[PDB]
């Protein structure tokens, strides 16, 4: 009876083994738009992806992971509220069964049809189990996804898509280039926050883009042809795999933008 994106296993049930879901700084949350503040002192995001160097393609029952060589200083992100240099681990998404939910985080309650989050590790911490252990130690990058024309540079994604059906599954996946993921606006809301799936820890500065890529319907339809379950085993199509919005506490959202 593990963790997962079903009534009987979903995130209202999470608590039970992870007690920091009921925690002072959890994500996903609601971003209030009125009353985020404009900070001046923040710095204009720097992504450096010319050199990253993916790997491999895996699903792990719960989404699917674009990975990288972390290795060495390649895909880094720098910056915006940042201290110091944070190495693309990798990416993921969350999504809906239908267009209007699948988002993590939300606007003003609008849910948008997806979210991507590529995630990134401070180096001072030497690897990301250290990072995950620190209040600083991850920075994920969140893109929200709408449906209507498709992302170009999403499509090699979509079309692996059917050769990791399955939990446990992975391929081949290199020479990804995640700079085609990005919108055309660096634009961002920071805040305080964690992993949105267990171990849900509070280890997350969290960066989302103000400005949503757009992928066809198409796209979409081929992440809900996943499955959370293993080969051979009844089909469960992996879908609405996104935690709901957290309570914010006392926290501040901040945008970069006026
Ligand atoms: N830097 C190193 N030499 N070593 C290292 N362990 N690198 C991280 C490799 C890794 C692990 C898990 C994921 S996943 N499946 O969680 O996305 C993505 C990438
Ligand atoms: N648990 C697994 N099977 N795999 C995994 N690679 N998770 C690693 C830890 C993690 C990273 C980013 C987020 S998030 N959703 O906050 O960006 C949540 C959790
Ligand atoms: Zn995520």
């Amino acid at each position: 009876h593990h963790w997962g994106y079903g009534k009987h296993n979903g995130p209202e049930h999470w608590h039970k083994d992870f007690p920091i879901a009921k925690g002072e700084r959890q994500s996903p949350v609601d971003i209030d738009t009125h009353t985020a503040k404009y900070d001046p002192s923040l710095k204009p995001l720097s992504v450096s992806y010319d050199q990253a160097t993916s790997l491999r393609i895996l699903n792990n029952g719960h989404a699917f992971n674009v990975e990288f060589d972390d290795s060495q200083d390649k895909a880094v992100l720098k910056g915006g509220p940042l201290d110091g240099t944070y190495r693309l681990i990798q990416f993921h998404f969350h999504w809906g069964s239908l267009d209007g939910q699948g988002s993590e985080h939300t606007v003003d309650k609008k849910k948008y049809a997806a979210e991507l989050h590529l995630v990134h590790w401070n180096t001072k911490y030497g690897d990301f189990g250290k990072a995950v252990q620190q209040p600083d130690g991850l920075a994920v990058l969140g893109i929200f996804l709408k449906v209507g024309s498709a992302k170009p540079g999403l499509q090699k994604v979509v079309d692996v898509l059917d050769s990791i059906k399955t939990k446990g599954k992975s391929a081949d996946f290199t020479n990804f280039d995640p700079r085609g993921l990005l919108p055309e606006s660096l634009d961002y809301w920071t805040y305080p926050g964690s992993l949105t799936t267990p171990p849900l820890l509070e280890c997350v500065t969290w960066i989302v883009l103000k400005e949503p890529i757009s992928v066809s319907s198409e796209q979409v339809l081929k992440f809900r042809k996943l499955n959370f379950n293993g080969e051979g085993e009844p089909e469960e199509l992996m879908v609405d795999n996104w935690r709901p919005a957290q309570p914010l506490k006392n926290r501040q959202i901040k945008a970069s933008f006026k």
